[PDB]
């Protein structure tokens, strides 16, 4: 199977750029959630399982076909604490009918890394609802009690190799893991509604203890309050991964680029792109409008 890019009916740039500042203007607005923290990383985490889905072998899965819409993929267990984000989005997309869902639920993860002063990430429009059979069973997102190598297997049906894979676990400087959602407890750090390579310096320069929490899950912690999954502790217990994150932890310029390159690669898995389509966008944060 092939899924060709079709650029919505007469919409350019400047519609995509106004969808874009929807969602940051309600960013914004909602900007109390999760006492504080905002809704930014949720919709990051959206946009990545929506994407995950893909499988490289037959094309089944992936952002194109906007299968999140039915309630066999949006009810996945995997999918547990993404429901406010979805229902974030509804709303605007109700504002702009005219958009796939697809093109929204991946326009909302590159509106909150740039709205969190990420890096910039090119944009492309033209995904397309399928219906309801094309919807990918469960199970197609990765585990969090699992190693090194699960991780690296794993990413290679995502057609992501290491450097993209430390890369884009780079995302879990947001956020947090809720015990009702994951069985997971804490932060991975302080500054978490901040883009940052912050993941890494922590993975690197705090003491990490293995514990079970209220769960009857493992987990790594630290006695500042910070955790890493067993599958975020597996990047410095692989030596090739190791290598990886000490060069994000030491400069976040070149993090930001290579997260950026991944996670437009993730979001774009699985789509072909006519050669006359549109170069991808790149759209200005509401500080740069002066909004
Ligand atoms: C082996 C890969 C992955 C595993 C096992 C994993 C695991 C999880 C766990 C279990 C949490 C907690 C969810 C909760 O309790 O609410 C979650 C949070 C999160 N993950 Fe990952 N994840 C992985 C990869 C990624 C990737 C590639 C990205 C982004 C490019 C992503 C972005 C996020 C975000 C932003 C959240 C925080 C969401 C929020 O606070 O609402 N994750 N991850």
């Amino acid at each position: 199977l092939v899924h060709v890019a079709s650029v919505e009916k007469g919409r350019s740039y400047e519609d995509f750029q106004k969808v874009y500042n929807a969602i940051a203007l309600k960013l914004r607005e909602d900007d109390e959630y999760e006492n504080y923290i905002g809704y930014g990383p949720e919709l990051v985490r959206l946009a990545w399982h929506i994407s995950g889905t893909w499988d490289k072998h037959d094309n089944t899965g992936g952002s194109y076909g906007g299968t999140y819409r039915f309630k066999k993929e949006f009810n996945d267990p995997s999918n547990a604490g993404l429901q406010n984000g979805f229902k974030f989005l509804e709303p605007i997309h109700k504002e702009f009918p005219w958009i796939s869902s697809g093109d929204l639920f991946s326009l909302g993860g590159v509106t909150a890394v740039q709205e969190m002063q990420g890096p910039k990430i090119p944009w492309r429009c033209g995904r397309v609802d399928t219906p309801e059979d094309t919807t990918p069973d469960n199970g197609r997102l990765p585990d969090a009690d699992k190693d090194a190598g699960y991780v690296r297997t794993f990413f290679q049906r995502l057609n992501m190799n290491d450097r993209e894979v430390v890369a884009l676990m780079g995302a879990h400087a947001l956020g947090k893991t809720e015990l009702k959602n994951s069985g997971y407890e804490g932060p991975w750090g302080a500054a978490n509604n901040v883009f940052t390579n912050e993941f890494y310096l922590n993975l690197l320069n705090e003491d990490w203890k293995l514990e079970k929490n209220d769960a009857n899950n493992e987990q790594w912690d630290s006695k500042s309050g910070y955790m890493m999954l067993p599958t975020d502790y597996s990047l410095i217990q692989d030596p090739k991964y190791l290598s990886i994150v000490k060069e994000y932890a030491n400069d976040q310029d070149k993090f930001f680029k290579d997260f950026s390159k991944a996670f437009e690669k993730l979001l774009e898995n699985g789509i072909t792109f006519p050669k006359d389509a549109p170069s991808p966008f790149i759209f200005k944060t509401l500080e740069e409008q002066g909004l």
